[PDB]
């Protein structure tokens, strides 16, 4: 079916909660043997959220190359994502690794630090120009150029050096500061808007490595951010943009990593942020 028309159908047949357990019924399982080894424990936010084998990130480092993040390479679409936890605070300098090691030009965070009264992650970026952060672990530098607030998301730019050489790169920080506590987004609006500002600078571009995106266990906002872009770019590309079929495309996802959209209110959330997106691509 048509993608606004299933969505009415579901909403008035109130099925959202049986259409979102088919889909956890038949998405993959792959084994996840090297997050499970029990020198890796204090690399996990979650025990129940594991990188798969086969498309799980390797750090360069022959001592331990474990990192909790996954590469979603989308082939007909010709998009890449790699999908991470929120840093811990054994596991800052891990991140910034593997973003060097993986040439990417930006950063998704879609959690705030504190949410609920709890830490969902790391504060593992400076928040002052003058106070750079060193990682003694992987030999990085950090520092914030600028940064710039507004109503519902920050961007900052930050500088990546690599201290073993002496190299620099400029990383893009796109921060969605507005997410709320409990449930989704009333309107997708502020979230598209935030999603084309990451694609307008060039993060999500063929000439950078993956974009790094991650909530607090990378797998509900960040898999509505990733299944949104991809089912905006297909529907530009095809033919016949009606044949895009969202739960097809989440479960094409869902062959790299595990449980992509966490709930059946994210997966209505992303049904309407594709939605109202196809009307202001024309
Ligand atoms: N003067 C000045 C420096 C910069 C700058 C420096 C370093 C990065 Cl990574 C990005 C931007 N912009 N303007």
């Amino acid at each position: 079916m048509e993608m606004e028309k299933e969505f009415e159908q579901i909403d008035k047949s109130g099925s959202w909660a049986a259409i979102y357990q088919d889909i956890r019924h038949e998405a993959s399982d792959f084994p996840s043997r090297v997050a499970k080894l029990p020198k890796n424990k204090n690399r996990n936010r979650y025990r129940d959220v594991s990188p798969f084998d086969h498309s799980r990130i390797k750090l360069h480092q022959e001592d331990n190359d474990y990192i909790n993040a996954s590469l979603i390479k989308m082939e007909e679409a010709q998009r890449s994502y790699i999908l991470t936890q929120g840093p811990l605070p054994n596991t800052v300098g891990h991140f910034w690794e593997m973003v060097w090691e993986q040439k990417s030009r930006g950063v998704v965070m879609l959690n705030r630090v504190m949410e609920k009264g709890s830490l969902k992650c790391a504060q593992y970026w400076p928040q002052k120009e003058e106070k750079e952060m060193i990682f003694e672990d992987t030999n990085l530098k950090l520092t914030l150029i600028s940064e710039d607030i507004k109503s519902y998301y920050t961007v900052r730019q930050l500088e990546l050096e690599n201290l073993t050489t002496q190299e620099t790169r400029e990383i893009l920080h796109f921060h969605y500061t507005t997410w709320p506590d409990f449930g989704v987004p009333e309107s997708p609006a502020s979230f598209l808007n935030f999603l084309f500002k990451v694609r307008e600078s060039g993060s999500l571009s063929p000439e950078h490595g993956p974009v790094v995106v991650h909530c607090s266990a990378g797998i509900g906002r960040s898999g509505t951010f990733c299944l949104a872009d991809t089912c905006l770019l297909l529907m530009d590309k095809r033919k016949d943009p009606s044949s895009v079929d969202i739960k097809k495309v989440l479960l094409e996802m869902r062959k790299f990593r595990m449980g992509l959209i966490q709930t059946a209110d994210q997966l209505r959330f992303s049904y309407l942020a594709v939605i109202e997106g196809a009307k202001f691509i024309m």
